[PDB]
């Protein structure tokens, strides 16, 4: 459980840098000119050096059991076709490999590092069932990881059907995700930018809350 409006700045021990394996060219900084709440947010700029250009800040202060994450997110450039990532969660259910939230085929999705599965399937109907991340303004992004396989995702309070799965929940485009039984067991949440293609973008994060209960959009 952890929250931050960044109005007291960037506490670097609360929100350390993460750049697994390699670190070349990405930046994390407090921005005092772009924000959702108040004056400040966290600005992440991916470096132009493929995967190694990645960078994140994050925390291991995550509850066990149900987890709700909420962040206000501003994206500079529209999501393209390439596979990109802006949230990584080390996952015990994948032996430490990452549950990722990002973009592919111009829309938001989940991705498992272990087997490269996506939620939704990136079929035409799957793509239609998820959404783009609008640019140039802070968006309220929230998700819930349950204990029974449930995953729920909201943008500006509206459920994203393609990015929602779980016991008895009818998602017609969840085949890749549910091939094997998968229940997340995350140990951290990291916010930033990563792209194997070397796609560069700038993403700002403000008003982060991680909790055992639904946060909402204020
Ligand atoms: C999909 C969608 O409509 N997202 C909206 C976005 O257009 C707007 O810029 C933002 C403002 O906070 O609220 C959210
Ligand atoms: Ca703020």
């Amino acid at each position: 459980q952890i929250s931050d409006d960044f109005e007291s700045g960037w506490d670097q021990t609360k929100w350390p840098i993460s750049a697994p394996d390699c670190n070349q060219g990405g930046t994390v900084s407090l921005d005092t000119t772009v924000a959702h709440s108040g004056s400040n947010s966290m600005k992440v700029v991916g470096g132009p050096n493929g995967y190694c250009g990645h960078i994140f800040f994050g925390t291991t202060q995550v509850p066990t059991g149900d987890v709700y994450v909420r962040a206000w997110i501003r994206l500079q450039t529209a999501l393209g076709s390439n596979h990109v990532t802006f949230i990584i969660m080390p996952d015990t259910a994948q032996g430490g490999k990452h549950l990722r939230i990002g973009g592919q085929s111009q829309v938001l999705d989940y991705n498992r590092e272990s087997d490269d599965a996506t939620l939704p399937d990136l079929s035409p109907n799957g793509i239609a069932s998820t959404v783009t991340l609008p640019t140039g303004a802070f968006q309220c992004f929230e998700y819930h990881l349950g204990t029974d396989g449930t995953i729920e995702t909201w943008l500006n309070g509206s459920l994203i059907p393609g990015m929602t799965v779980g016991p008895g929940v009818d998602n017609p485009n969840d085949a890749g995700w549910t091939r094997a039984s998968y229940i997340p067991e995350i140990t951290g949440v990291n916010f930033g930018w990563e792209a194997y293609s070397g796609d560069v973008n700038t993403v700002w994060f403000d008003d982060i809350s991680i909790a055992s209960t639904r946060v909402g959009c204020g």
